[PDB]
């Protein structure tokens, strides 16, 4: 298994180096001192290699996924989107590495668990459904974007220079916890409506 | 002209997508020999460039409210003329991902701040609601057009068998909707709170 190798370490460590890009099988098995269809047979193409890179990422670092008991709705949304953020920040493109990714036996056990708490507190199976797609969109995005720009990073109009001097100070936390605050207000309101 | 490599350089990421998307590519899909080209566009990222500020002119038209329009109103079309530029092309939000703004835009994001503080939101919240739309629709469509790409429901757990069965039926669209309304929502409480 790749569990018993070098290579997911070996992977991350590429992809810190390199970024999502530069990152290839090819320069992986240089880097692991193996030719390639050695590592062929731990990991077919670079799809399955970002598979296993997002997946080991959500193992090491995607704490709150299911809903500690007594917590509200509310609080469980607002902490499973902290640490989907937090295990998409810890490595170099760690968004762009989980866009795409395929989700295992276990993201399902997780993901109905996920559904039948939400539609416990009287959310529709839609809405429950509506609800963490909306959550994880928003955050996926904005990892995006954050990443983007950790490589990037007066006649000016006070409102745009306001805005620029705003992330500059604060950085894109704020931005991100503003966001998801919109969103579960928005769900409370929504909820009450229907 | 610039034209013809655009349309040209639009339908090859149609047929290939941004990855198979090349200048190379495109040279030889074009009459000409790749020097030739590099006066067009330098590389991917200038292509890649080019062809998302494409699907914007092209597509994002509601970046500006329509007077008597609500600020609600507003940030609904804005962010589905976003969406209808992403989703033009294969890839286009990937494509659109890592693109740089241009000073117009720039001047773009003065005026809708300028207009929401107008409404009673500070800056912050003026500018953190943008960014919210925006990057919620962002998110949508890359899950979507990444969705779209793969080709069990009846091998999986009881709710999440009818969840998914659900999003097949009623494809992308009423999640993004649903969505940019609560986000709208919880806008509209911070514009009721004493203190924002």
């Amino acid at each position: 298994r790749l569990d018993k190798s070098k290579v997911i370490n070996s992977a991350l460590e590429l992809l810190n180096e390199v970024g999502i890009e530069g990152l290839t099988t090819r320069k992986l098995a240089q880097k692991l001192g193996v030719e390639q269809p050695t590592l062929y047979w731990h990991v077919k193409n670079k799809r399955a290699l970002l598979d296993a890179l997002a997946i080991e990422m959500l193992d090491r670092h995607h704490t709150h996924f299911s809903p500690l008991e007594g917590e509200s709705w509310q609080d469980f949304l607002r902490n499973n989107a902290k640490s989907f953020r937090n295990a998409l920040l810890s490595h170099r493109d760690g968004a762009k590495v989980h866009l795409g990714t395929r989700p295992t036996e276990k993201q399902y056990e997780t993901l109905e668990n996920q559904l039948a708490f939400l539609t416990q507190q009287g959310f529709s199976l839609e809405n429950a459904l509506y609800a963490l797609s909306a959550v994880g969109h928003f955050t996926l995005g904005s990892v995006l974007e954050d990443q983007e720009h950790q490589v990037a990073k007066d006649s000016m109009p006070p409102l745009l220079r306001q805005a620029i001097e705003l992330f500059d100070h604060q950085g894109a936390e704020p931005a991100f916890l503003h966001g998801l605050e919109s969103l579960i207000r928005g769900f409370e309101v929504q909820l009450t409506a229907l």
